[PDB]
This record gives C-alpha cells, sequence and structure tokens, in this order.
C-alpha cells in the first residue's frame, strides 16, 4: 500500500504545516501537524477542556463506530518550546492520503497549553519519530508509520515541504519526479528516539564550504534551523545590522536586508537554503526588525534541522531494519 497527502503552511511565514487526516467511522477529518521529532498522535477532542478549544476541529470518539477506549491508558507530552498537552487514549481507524491503519492509538486531549489553544489551524499532532518516544502509559503505543510499515510497498515516508506553498507527505514510495539529481543517504542513530544524523558541514552565501560534523535531528515539527552558536554567528555576521537580542530571544536583522543563503552538507552532497527562507518577518506587527530563521541551539541540547532546512530538500525517512535519512535537492 501507499498514501499521499498534501501538507499546507498554516500562515504566511510557514510557521508550521497541516495535513488532513481521517479518523474514525464515519471519517472525522482533522488537520494535524506531522512531527518527525515526536511520537504521539494526539487530537483536540470532545474531551478537551472547553475553555481551551478556540476554533479547532475536534475528534468525537462517541460518534465513531470503530472507536474503542484504551482502558487505563493516559498520555502527557511537553515539547521543546514549552507547549504541552495530555489526556486519555482511544484506538480507531486512521487514514492519511488513502493509507489506512486500523487500531491506531488516537490520544484524546483533556488539557492543552495556551499556545495550542491559540493555534486555531492545528487540530493536533501526528508523531513520526521512533515509537520509543511515545508517551502513552502504562502500555506504550506505536506511531502511525510504525503501524503502517509492514503493509507499505517500501518501509519509508517522505517529506516535501513547500516554501510559501503546499507540499506533500508520501508513505510507502519515493516519487522520483519530486526531486532533482540523486538522493544522498546518511546514517541515523535511533538511540534518542529521533531521526538523528550528522551533517558534514556548511557554507554561508557564496562562501567556501566548512567541513565539520554537526549532529542533529530532522524535525518537521520545529519551525526553524537550530545550529551551534559558532555556525549561527558566522551566518549572521554576513548580514549588516544583525544582532542577537536577549529581549526578543534570538537573532534579529533589519527587515530591509536581503539574506544570504545557507548550505548544509549531506555526505558529499549539498542542500542550499535560499536566503528568503530564513526571513521570519517583523518581530511585532509593524516593526522594522525581523526575526531570523537560523538560531542557536545552545541551551537546547541538540541541533535541529527544522522546517527552514527540510523545506529546501526532498527528505526520505527510511524505516528499513537499519533506518537512514535521504536528502535530495528539488
Ligand atoms: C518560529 C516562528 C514562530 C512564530 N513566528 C514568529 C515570527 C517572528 C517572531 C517570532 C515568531 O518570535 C520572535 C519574534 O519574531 C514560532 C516558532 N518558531
Ligand atoms: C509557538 C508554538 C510552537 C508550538 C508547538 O507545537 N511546538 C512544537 C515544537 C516542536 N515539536 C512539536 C511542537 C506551539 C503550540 O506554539
Ligand atoms: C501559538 N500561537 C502563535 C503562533 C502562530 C504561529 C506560530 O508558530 C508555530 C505554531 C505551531 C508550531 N510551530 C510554530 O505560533
Amino acid at each position: 500500500s501507499t498514501g499521499s497527502a498534501t501538507t499546507t503552511p498554516i500562515d504566511s511565514l510557514d510557521d508550521a504545516y497541516i495535513t488532513p487526516v481521517q479518523i474514525g467511522t464515519p471519517a472525522q477529518t482533522l488537520n494535524l501537524d506531522f512531527d518527525t521529532g515526536s511520537s504521539d498522535l494526539w487530537v483536540f477532542s470532545s474531551e478537551t477542556t472547553a475553555s481551551e478549544v478556540d476554533g479547532q476541529t475536534i475528534y468525537t470518539p462517541s460518534k465513531s463506530t470503530t472507536a474503542k477506549l484504551l482502558s487505563g491508558a493516559t498520555w502527557s507530552i511537553s515539547y521543546g518550546d514549552g507547549s504541552s498537552s495530555s489526556g486519555d487514549v482511544y484506538t480507531d481507524t486512521v487514514s492519511v492520503g488513502g493509507l489506512t491503519v486500523t487500531g491506531q492509538a488516537v490520544e484524546s486531549a483533556k488539557k492543552v497549553s495556551s499556545s495550542f489553544t491559540e493555534d486555531s489551524t492545528i487540530d493536533g499532532l501526528l508523531g513520526l519519530a521512533f515509537s520509543t518516544l511515545n508517551t502513552v502509559s502504562p502500555t506504550q503505543q506505536k506511531t502511525f508509520f510504525d503501524n503502517a510499515k509492514a503493509s507499505l510497498d517500501s518501509p519509508v515516508f517522505t517529506a516535501d515541504l513547500g516554501y510559501h506553498a503546499p507540499g506533500t507527505y508520501n508513505f510507502g514510495f519515493i516519487d522520483t519526479t519530486a526531486y532533482t539529481g540523486s538522493i544522498t543517504y546518511t546514517a541515523v542513530s535511533t538511540k534518542q528516539g529521533f531521526w538523528e544524523w550528522t551533517s558534514t558541514g556548511y557554507a554561508v552565501g557564496s562562501g567556501t564550504f566548512k567541513s565539520t560534523s554537526i549532529d542533529g535531528i530532522a524535525d518537521t515539527g520545529t519551525t526553524l534551523l537550530y545550529l551551534p552558536a559558532t555556525v549561527v554567528s558566522a551566518y549572521w555576521a554576513q548580514v549588516s545590522g544583525a544582532k542577537s537580542s536577549s529581549s526578543v530571544g534570538g537573532y534579529v536583522f533589519p527587515c530591509s536586508a536581503t539574506l544570504p543563503s545557507f548550505t548544509f552538507g549531506v555526505g558529499s552532497a549539498r542542500i542550499v537554503i535560499p536566503g528568503d527562507y530564513i526571513d521570519f518577518g517583523p518581530i511585532s506587527t509593524g516593526s522594522s526588525s525581523c526575526f531570523g530563521g537560523i538560531q542557536s541551539s545552545a541551551g537546547i541540547g541538540i541541533n535541529i534541522f527544522g522546517d527552514v532546512a527540510l523545506k529546501a530538500a526532498f527528505v526520505v525517512f527510511n524505516g528499513a531494519t537499519t533506518p537512514t535519512l535521504g536528502f535530495a535537492s528539488k
């Protein structure tokens, strides 16, 4: 089997991407944030505290003839940015782009933090990291990909995120029309539960490539590119007026600037992020200071190849017996 679904930016800055997902019988379609950095499929629901729902579409398990309470199971998750959610668990039929899993754990939110309530466009998350990170207790649950894998034509999914435009998540096949050149595959460590790999270096604009190993994770659920402070300083030093602002929480730059590109290495291959992908617009409405899309990972504890990086590439998440990651230009 295969599946193919379009993923769409939630706003004009590509702050996150939503993909329609069918849950239950008859189908209830919710727009979920596919997150290769976490491993829980959770949704706003008829159980979510009413004051914490503000425009989201909710899953109502009592209206699904295939929903079953997973008795005694609870979940609770906190993401790197301070947001969080928690609740109980159902199993139900879940379909993405024509690919169906029966008995998928659908984690129903009883509580969500304020930034989830504030994102009316995001009805929940669909985790695509390794199932060892799933938070369901006392019986840990598998991701949608993990459950689908044996039925797929090939044990893979691909992320093809757009810049200011829709893109695609495919399951079970590699669309050879969606990228240019060849796909370069690179080793993955699953020891922390992430799609963790080592980039071979970077360049800023037209500058010479610096060969240096940068461990990090491929994370579709993180907006920005978070890299070591040395790398980030070298980037922003090429932008007149750019500075790290403690009050804003990162590097800012004059909105009048045209930004240089940023290249990262994948083996001997190179992925080029155009400068415009690094512009996250005014720090507050009407400001002429703009927020940078490359930020320091110092204090995160891990480097994160988030949407800013991934949307410059066609990315293969290869879930073969030994997982690997593939990157192609597009
Ligand atoms: C990246 C972007 C966002 C939301 N967008 C956004 C845009 C500009 C900003 C911002 C946030 O926060 C800092 C000030 O400037 C949230 C998380 N990562
Ligand atoms: C500003 C913001 C970020 C998030 C958010 O969900 N973070 C996030 C970060 C990493 N992985 C998954 C999710 C929210 C609700 O608001
Ligand atoms: C959470 N409300 C503020 C807001 C609007 C857009 C964004 O940015 C997001 C949202 C979700 C995930 N990652 C980044 O934050």
